[PDB]
């Protein structure tokens, strides 16, 4: 188990990494 | 809970997108 | 430990990275 | 605490930042 801010960052983080590639693709 | 060093670098990381969003807006 | 989401974040960001410094050389 | 691959992936996404920094300066 992680902190919920650590929790939070990781899916914010993966989120931006989907969206950019949807965004170039 | 995490390693302090961990939740420092999940703020920072997210403070980062922050100030990048406002910076493109 | 960490969550396996967290794990897995972590994972894709240094793979993210190893990607990038390729593609640059 | 965090996972060690978490740990060495935090540490390498603020180096990351640092070095990005003190190259746009
Ligand atoms: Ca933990
Ligand atoms: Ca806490
Ligand atoms: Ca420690
Ligand atoms: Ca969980
Ligand atoms: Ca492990
Ligand atoms: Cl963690």
């Amino acid at each position: 188990s992680s902190d919920p801010l650590v929790v939070a960052a990781s899916i914010i983080g993966i989120l931006h990494l989907i969206l950019w590639i949807l965004d170039r693709l």
